[PDB]
């Protein structure tokens, strides 16, 4: 259905701005903030009818996540939160939002340029993670 056709790939973290805030705002410990902080993560993006696959693989976790826009899933973030996660398309950008323990976050994906850019806020705290394709 072309559906999401313009994120499909594999992509590779160039930038990252704030992002040891945003997970500070997350609840992430000191440690886990550090090493998390360094890595640099190649995000394979595929499409397979009405799934959707995000993986994402790095020098600190490999994570996986397979989803159907708009149905509740279960994921096991690379930090070990257990959360309910939607995934919706609004105007063309993938939105995510992910709930445990009475928190919300919400991870938006948008193509810009040759860029995808993740922006990811808890609170009053964005990150800004850009990826070039890999
Ligand atoms: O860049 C991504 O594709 C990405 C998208 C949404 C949330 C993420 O981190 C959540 C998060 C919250 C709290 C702690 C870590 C991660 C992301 O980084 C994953 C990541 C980060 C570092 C290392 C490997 C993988």
């Amino acid at each position: 259905s072309h559906m999401c056709d313009a994120f499909v790939g594999t992509w590779k973290l160039v930038s990252s701005e704030n992002f040891d805030d945003y997970m500070k705002e997350v609840g992430v410990g000191f440690a886990t903030r550090k090493v998390a902080g360094m890595a640099k993560p190649n995000m394979i993006i595929s499409v397979n009818g009405d799934v959707i696959t995000i993986k994402s693989e790095s020098t600190f976790k490999n994570t996986e996540i397979s989803f159907i826009l708009g149905q509740e899933f279960d994921e096991v973030t690379a930090d070990d939160r257990k959360v309910k996660s939607t995934i919706t398309l609004d105007g063309g950008v993938l939105v995510h939002v992910q709930k445990w323990d009475g928190k919300s976050t919400t991870i938006k994906r948008k193509r810009e340029d040759d860029k995808l850019v993740v922006e990811c806020v808890m609170k009053g705290v964005t990150s800004t993670r850009v990826y070039e394709r890999a």
